[PDB]
């Protein structure tokens, strides 16, 4: 009934506990489960749900052949109950397209989907399940957005978009929406040199987004947004604990205002929680491919170019495939602090497992604990040979 | 809680954006998706849904054999969540029959289904999910109706029916319903010479229906209805931009008060938005068969027999199958204008793809934008060979 | 919020219109549809639903083998949305057992299921989805009940039970429930000599039940119940238009107070609407087996032993299988009269179609019209050979 | 809106009536039914539901191979509508883990799931569908809990946990939760020597839990909890009617304060209702394996070491497989007493039926009657050979 305001700080993060897991590939071996990728999680005031980009076919369906493809007319943003798999019969379509974001402002949910050919893409902004505003491509090269949830404050929901080359200078914009309408947009400023797929969270200080430099960087760009003034700045995570993938080995001095070099023209969506001594970074374990996942406690990672881990937790073993990761929080939970959460996309199939002709994923998700909890590891769990 | 009144004009239409798409044939290759045809879209005050005539079998089911047939005892009007496919487990049956219309009046939804043999058909009018009134055939020859949504004003919901020959003079009536009860009916008046499958929308000026002349015309008949006086007139779209299918090539002078000749005893359900300089017409790209779909901006198409396009947008490539098309709007959306919307039925199977024994469809739907958005094309997307 | 009172008379019945049809066997050929039998329909104040006794297996499931059996531990009363099929995923279990009745009193629904071996069966009475009262067998021989909906007045819902031989004298009781609790029960009185499977409806005059004499009669016993005094009487339909199955040919004088002879130890559940000149009887067309179905207007059938039809309507052709039939009405519909409704069970499989090893059914349902509507015929529609 | 208080005594138990049964294995032979084990039942103020630990695969799915395993990353506590089977499309995930409990306090539901490796397991406590508190392992040996519902009084919901050896002395704790937060915990006191899988119910006197001694006992330990003082005591059921499995034959003197010897390092979850002369015990019929199930009326079983049965009821024949059993009640039912209920897990597959590679179950559930009802028997009902 009222817009949510970001009035709390992050809860102290001493470990991570299991929040959700859908086992979608395991179940989809023998159930009508939609092929997906680019999943995330987002909360309403009364419910938290899984989100992803469907490929408009089930995994066992013959149309799963070719689903490594990123952008087709058969994709849509869908949502479904927490820890259920995305099935044909329980998935709610939020909008049509092949790149998305979504968030609830306390009153209603805004969802954004982009569709179109590479040179003529357009975003449609939905609010309370109705289309409200539209944004045409500005650089005519795959207009695209976060692939995880946005964050709102007093009705204002900033969203990061990029249009242009994925392997060079591009045109990144921050849009400020309210009830789906465009209040304002800004071109990217600050020292981040390339921006993709921002993972955002909000707290009393403002909104923090950790992104993917797909051009020259293996450190992650950060965009900090003031949703009241509707302004932002950008830089990189200063820490030498590098968190993109693929990536070089960790040095002892990171880079605050420029890409850390070694790997070009690639990356993976990821996230971090940047909160002084309460700072935690997520990354794939492997420096070469999207396998494994760990959280590392790196004090002042955002600002300290010497910072190293003082604690950690394995989420997925290096022997198991991971993928995209991003942040979300239940802004409507009771208590005096916001509990940090994240999900990890567990990609199965192509390109790495090419005995099948499809690409899909399942989801695992965690939230922070003030306890120091024992760790497990959370594989997708499907046997690829069952699909042969 | 109150009846909706048509108090707004159309939003300015500068392009079209994707609204919904269910990918039903793709998904139905390996899911329990009902065989359908004659789909449409209609909104409640709190939700918009897909509608269609089920054939009472799934596509993979052996009973899909023979579903080219138009009128069986196994058909029903079903509705299901926007952009989901019509599955056995998520489809709500509105009423039983093989021709239908449906609309919400602001308080409750009226649904009409016609069933029966060709010489003894009858309509049942449902209101708030209960049968309220019934109408017996008057010409004993396939009593039939719109196959898209009706429109209401202050509780009054006009509906166009036809009974009689589909290839000659027939008996068309306009009925005026309120809470499912018959207030009044009228025989067709005006210059339209044959009427089928009217696609309607409402705005402050009244209700506008674009129909199908299945007898001698390839221009589309139009019926204009005053839901307050409960009266109507009819003519044809004057424009030489002809919009039926099949159809002759576009001349330079159209016909306002008589069928444009060249093609007899056939047609396709279609629609238009007739709003002065803000006028847009939909049509198949092919003049020979139901393939492709485009929208054309044709100023004053209704009244100007010389009018030509000044802008357009491709919806479906000519290389891809289309089918029926019709209008709907979310009359309960916020703002100062009604946003024009439409759907296109994408028919797959027989008669054109006869290596399968079934006929079904999927749906694509668009709404207008005040932006000038880039265009894509929206194929059904199923590979027919997967069903062999 | 208040108990419903029976304050209206029946609407004038001039013909019948299609109300619902689920096509369950057609769809179940390739969908997870539960095997059922003994279906019915019953309304809540906000919704009308299909009901039936599941067999605890789908039709395609290997456990469908043997489902001709009447009483197993795997049966349950289920309900599901009007005109949907009874699927594993959309069916709500009301209670466990192999004989049932159910009705809404205006505030909440009472459901009764009987389970047990032949000599030790017991009824459990559920109210507002909780078990409230239980009734043990009194004759130790298949305690059993209506297999269609009961009817309530000011909270009082009478139900007819039988315990004892199905082919001789048995012990029939009328129970009077309120909020699931037993107010009173009575032994059968009047001239009906054997009672099974009563089909009931209520109006201002009281509650009328048409039953099945499975012993010596081919005319139908009738029980008339005053839900205020909680008393009843019984007789037979006097009309020589005989309505059981199997049955002798129609004579010219029927029997008011004794079974009409010719066929012993068999019958079928059926119904009638007994309302003076507005009287309609349902029956199978065949006198030999459960095939075909027709409604006949037989003025004063209840009291006139000479009464013959003056109008009729075919529901199912004799060439198509029928089965059980029963009455229900939407007591919560608006207007000044109760609209008579009925369903027909369309049995497929064993014993008549024994190339399959299962027995199931679909449902067709009609309601009365004050119009004189054209008639169609409504087959189950499944091709049995598809299941081989 | 208010916390439930335990203000009533147990209803007099004179027999048991069928409450629910899902036939999950029968249906899962040809439907997307999840593999489960460790099921239970629990009520909300407006609904009662089935619960179980999913294995993250369907029965027909190839991933059902190996589901005898107790603790994997693919398990989750799910709930689903009463007497429906646990399907992919109707099951709601409550939390992730391989051991669980859940209960409603009158306002909202608390659910607890434990996950992790054997030496590093942790419990997450959810309240109103959000994670609220976490508890780390204290003995580093399979932290584990009830596998049936907990019970609340004025917001306080006690839960019994065990950590440590399953075949020797272990560390059992009673936790006291309110709105998911830990008010207090206590180490086990009293004469019970080993505690597993407590089955609890509440009434005005307090909360009673019947557990499983997996070490040296074949009599069942009992924990009695005062949810106001938040204190407890423990002992064994004194009766010589022994109720664990496997177990020795019944002696004539039981043991109140020590394990009854004969069988070591095994057991089965079970329950009892301990209420003076109104006392009923459940047990498997076989003393050797988990087959059959019966209820026995054993007056003062808790305190009388000579007590023997004076009445009984067979639930499952010895010829049929049973498994875990536990207590629940609808604390929100109307009336002056709490109606005792229980469920029995009917395990199918491995280890006893090893021609299949999976292990799953279905559920049967009963509630008490004040009538003396006839008894039936309730097998799972699936034919194992259909799965070959
Ligand atoms: C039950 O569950 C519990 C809870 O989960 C389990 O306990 C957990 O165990 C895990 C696994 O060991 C721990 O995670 C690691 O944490 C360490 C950080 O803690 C260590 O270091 C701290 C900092 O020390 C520095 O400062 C202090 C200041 O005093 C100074 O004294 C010290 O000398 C040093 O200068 C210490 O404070 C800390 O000690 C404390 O905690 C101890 C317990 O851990 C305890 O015993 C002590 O008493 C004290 O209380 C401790 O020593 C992380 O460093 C580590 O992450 C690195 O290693 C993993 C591989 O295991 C790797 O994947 C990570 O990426 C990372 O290493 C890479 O990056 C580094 C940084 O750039 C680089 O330096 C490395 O060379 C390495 O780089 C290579 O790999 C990466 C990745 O592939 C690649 O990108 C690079 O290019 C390169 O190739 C782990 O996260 C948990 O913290 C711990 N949790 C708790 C609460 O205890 C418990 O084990 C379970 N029980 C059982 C029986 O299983
Ligand atoms: C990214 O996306 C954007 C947005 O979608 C893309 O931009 C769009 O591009 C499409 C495709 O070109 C455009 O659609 C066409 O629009 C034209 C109408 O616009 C043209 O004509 C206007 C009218 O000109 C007249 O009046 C002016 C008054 O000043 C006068 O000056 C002029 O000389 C003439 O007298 C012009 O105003 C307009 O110019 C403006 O816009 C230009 C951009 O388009 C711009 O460059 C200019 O500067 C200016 O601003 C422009 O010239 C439609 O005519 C056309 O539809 C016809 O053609 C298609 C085939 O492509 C056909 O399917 C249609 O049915 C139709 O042609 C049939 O019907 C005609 C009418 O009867 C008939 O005459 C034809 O012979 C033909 O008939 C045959 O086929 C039919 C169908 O099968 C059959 O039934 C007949 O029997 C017969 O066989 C298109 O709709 C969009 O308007 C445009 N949108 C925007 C906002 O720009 C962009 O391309 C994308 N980018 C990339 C890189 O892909
Ligand atoms: C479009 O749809 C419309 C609407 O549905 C269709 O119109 C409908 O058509 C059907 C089919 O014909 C009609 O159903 C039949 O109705 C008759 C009753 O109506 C007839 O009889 C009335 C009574 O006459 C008596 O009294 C009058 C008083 O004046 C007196 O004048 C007369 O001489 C006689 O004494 C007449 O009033 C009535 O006339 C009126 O209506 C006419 C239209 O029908 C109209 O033309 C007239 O102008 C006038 O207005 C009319 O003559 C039922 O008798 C009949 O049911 C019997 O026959 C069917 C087989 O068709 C059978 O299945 C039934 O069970 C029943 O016959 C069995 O039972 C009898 C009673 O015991 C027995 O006597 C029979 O021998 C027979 O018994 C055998 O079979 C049974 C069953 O298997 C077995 O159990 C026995 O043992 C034995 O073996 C039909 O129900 C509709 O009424 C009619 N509706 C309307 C509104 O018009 C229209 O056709 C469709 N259009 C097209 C093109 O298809
Ligand atoms: C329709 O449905 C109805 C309702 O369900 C059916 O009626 C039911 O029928 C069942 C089956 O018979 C009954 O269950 C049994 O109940 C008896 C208890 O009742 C008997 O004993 C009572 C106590 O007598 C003692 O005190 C009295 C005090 O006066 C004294 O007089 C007497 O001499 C003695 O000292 C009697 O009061 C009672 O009589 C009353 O009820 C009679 C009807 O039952 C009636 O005829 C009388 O007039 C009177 O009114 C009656 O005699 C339980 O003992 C029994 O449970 C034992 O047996 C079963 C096997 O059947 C077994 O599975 C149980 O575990 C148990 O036996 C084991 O444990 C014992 C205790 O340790 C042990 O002693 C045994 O040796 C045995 O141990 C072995 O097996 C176990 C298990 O595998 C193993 O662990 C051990 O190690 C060892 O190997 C049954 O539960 C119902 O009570 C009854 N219900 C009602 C309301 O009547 C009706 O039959 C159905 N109709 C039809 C046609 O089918
Ligand atoms: C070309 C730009 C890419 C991001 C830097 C690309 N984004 C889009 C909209 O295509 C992603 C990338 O190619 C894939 C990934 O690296 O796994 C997913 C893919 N993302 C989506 N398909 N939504
Ligand atoms: C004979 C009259 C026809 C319309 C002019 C016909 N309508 C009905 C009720 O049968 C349509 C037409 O035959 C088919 C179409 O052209 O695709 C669909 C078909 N419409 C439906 N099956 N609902
Ligand atoms: C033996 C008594 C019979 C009724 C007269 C019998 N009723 C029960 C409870 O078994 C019915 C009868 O045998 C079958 C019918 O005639 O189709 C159904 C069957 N009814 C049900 N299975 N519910
Ligand atoms: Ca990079
Ligand atoms: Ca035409
Ligand atoms: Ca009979
Ligand atoms: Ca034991």
């Amino acid at each position: 009934r009222n817009f949510n305001n970001l009035t709390k700080g992050l809860c102290t993060i001493n470990s991570w506990h299991i929040y959700g897991k859908d086992n979608a590939v395991r179940i989809g071996e023998s159930s009508d489960v939609l092929v997906t990728r680019e999943p995330y999680v987002s909360c309403d005031p009364d419910e938290c749900r899984f989100y992803a980009l469907s490929q408009g076919t089930t995994i066992r369906g013959k149309h799963s052949n070719g689903t490594i493809h990123d952008r087709s007319q058969y994709r849509a943003l869908i949502s479904w109950p927490l820890s259920s798999p995305p099935t044909v019969y329980n998935s709610r379509v939020e909008c049509i397209g092949w790149s998305s974001t979504s968030c609830h402002d306390g009153k209603s949910r805004m969802s954004i989907c982009i569709s179109g050919p590479n040179n003529n893409a357009s975003a449609v902004v939905w609010y309370n399940r109705r289309p409200v505003a539209e944004i045409n491509t500005w650089a005519r090269n795959i207009l695209r957005t976060q692939e995880s949830e946005c964050v709102c404050h007093n009705g204002v929901c900033p969203v990061v978009f990029t249009d242009g080359s994925a392997t060079g200078p591009a045109d990144t914009r921050i849009y400020y929406f309210k009830e789906g309408k465009i209040l304002k947009w800004e071109s990217l400023t600050g020292t981040a040199k390339h921006i993709e797929e921002c993972s955002c969270y909000g707290e009393r200080t403002g909104i923090t987004c950790t992104c993917r430099d797909n051009w020259q960087g293996s450190n992650r760009p950060v965009i900090q947004i003031d949703p009241v003034a509707m302004t932002h700045t950008s830089q990189y995570i200063c820490s030498p604990v590098l968190t993109d993938n693929p990536r070089p080995n960790d040095p002892n001095i990171g880079k605050c205002n420029d890409p850390y070099p070694g790997n070009n023209n690639n990356g993976v969506k990821g996230f971090s929680y940047l909160d002084g001594a309460n700072t935690w970074l997520g990354r794939t374990i492997s420096t070469a491919s999207r396998s494994g996942y760990e959280m590392l406690k790196v004090p002042n990672a955002l600002t300290d170019d010497r910072s190293k881990p003082i604690q950690g937790q394995t989420i997925v073993l290096n022997a198991d495939w991971s993928g995209y990761s991003g942040s979300f929080m239940d802004y409507w939970a009771e208590g005096d602090c916001y509990r940090a959460c994240f999900y990890v996309e567990l990609i199965r199939g192509r390109p790495k497992e090419d005995k099948v002709w499809w690409t899909s994923n399942s989801i695992v998700s965690m939230c922070s604990s003030t306890e120091f909890l024992g760790q497990w590891n959370w594989p997708d769990g499907a046997k690829i040979e069952y699909f042969l």
